[PDB]
């Protein structure tokens, strides 16, 4: 286990440039998106929560392709606002239900330190 808590105040500094292997050590799901929502990183904990294969989703668009249930004002809308402002930091509960058993989660979206990069962190609730 990497010793990082979900929702930690400095999470973007701790995860900065974490390689795919180290990201797989987190206790929570972690996705890194570009500003358009394309998947740059996707860890093992997230694949366990959602069923997706962390290796296969990289390069897919999260909102258009992988997670259409998040293509809504309550998820994608918040993401694209926070990308626009360059200050994204939002935590909210949500239900993931596309081609899966509906699963309620807590989501934390936060701008990364790397260019054109945004984290989506996920844990079960």
């Amino acid at each position: 286990m990497e010793h990082v808590a979900f929702g930690s105040e400095d999470i973007e500094n701790t995860l900065a440039k974490m390689d795919d292997g180290q990201l797989d050590g987190l206790a929570f799901g972690a996705i890194q998106l570009d500003g358009d929502g394309n998947i740059l990183q996707y860890n093992a904990a997230e694949g366990d929560i959602t069923g997706r294969d962390p290796k296969q989703v990289i390069g897919k668009n999260f909102f258009k392709d992988v997670a259409p249930x998040t293509d809504s004002p309550e998820f994608y809308g918040k993401f694209k606002e926070g990308v626009a402002s360059g200050n994204l930091n939002t935590m909210f509960e949500y239900t993931f239900d596309y081609q899966m058993t509906p699963t309620k989660v807590k989501v934390h979206m936060k701008k990364a330190l790397s260019g054109d990069s945004y984290w989506v962190f996920v844990k079960r609730v």
